[PDB]
């Protein structure tokens, strides 16, 4: 995999060895919040993150990952427009060089600073590699981030990553509730869609908050002095790590909310 984010290897490019990529079904996109049509089907999101066992950030060259041991139903997410449960694996986020973009989806055009995914999948397949192989195998929980205030349950993930500056690079991280990540209204859109990264594969349910989260301008300038490259290589910073708005195509972004 030589995909990233430069101009060489970026969004553009992934086409050529990701077909996929120009797929019925790809995210991110626009969400179009006019459109979206109030469905009183949905189900409250159910959010169980209590039992959460954090282990271990990686930097892994287009994002830093905190990874969960999901051999057991520890943390989940259930209700919402899924059926079944689906376990988190782990969460990571995409942002910008500038704090006017760097979020994935829009809402009405607008870009935030950046997007947290928090990726969960069904347990029905056993495993995530069976998951992603299923159109409703994971099931990712985003949320966007404005810069105002910081976020307290953000801080030691902000303070970690002196540790994993560069590609390859992890760090114990045991201990963390990833409940501090969350705004207060879980009110949500949800739309058919895939990965966001190569191999964009078309197998998430999306749930996108309503209610961004607000973080400090010094949360977000620590995330922009990460390193997209390996140690002793030319530091390229990771920065606008986003894909643009994929074509909505044929589907329908619903709301769980009037
Ligand atoms: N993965 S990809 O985005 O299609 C892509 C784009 C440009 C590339 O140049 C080399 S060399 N490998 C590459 C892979
Ligand atoms: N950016 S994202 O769509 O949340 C996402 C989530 C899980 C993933 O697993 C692989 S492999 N690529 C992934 C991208
Ligand atoms: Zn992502």
């Amino acid at each position: 995999h030589h995909w990233g984010y430069g101009k060489h290897n970026g969004p553009e490019h992934w086409h050529k060895d990701f077909p996929i990529a120009k797929g019925e079904r790809q995210s991110p996109v626009d969400i179009d919040t006019h459109t979206a049509k109030y469905d009183p089907s949905l189900k409250p999101l159910s959010v169980s993150y209590d039992q959460a066992t954090s282990l271990r950030i990686l930097n892994n060259g287009h994002a830093f990952n905190v990874e969960f041991d999901d051999s057991q139903d520890k943390a989940v997410l259930k209700g919402g427009p899924l059926d079944g449960t689906y376990r988190l694996i782990q969460f990571h986020f995409h942002w910008g060089s500038l704090d006017g973009q760097g979020s994935e989806h829009t809402v009405d055009k607008k870009k935030y600073a950046a997007e947290l995914h928090l990726v969960h999948w069904n347990t029905k397949y056993g495993d995530f590699g069976k998951a992603v192989q299923q159109p409703d195998g994971l099931a990712v929980l985003g949320i966007f981030l404005k810069v105002g205030s910081a976020k307290p349950g953000l801080q030691k993930v902000v303070d970690v990553l002196d540790s994993i500056k560069t590609k390859g690079k992890s760090a114990d991280f045991t201990n963390f509730d990833p409940r501090g990540l969350l705004p207060e209204s879980l009110d949500y859109w949800t739309y058919p869609g895939s990965l966001t990264t190569p191999p964009l594969l078309e197998c998430v349910t999306w749930i996108v908050l309503k209610e961004p989260i607000s973080v400090s301008s010094e949360q977000v300038l620590k995330f922009r002095k990460l390193n997209f490259n390996g140690e002793g290589e030319p530091e390229e910073l990771m920065v606008d790590n986003w894909r643009p708005a994929q074509p909505l195509k044929n589907r329908q972004i619903k709301a769980s909310f009037k």
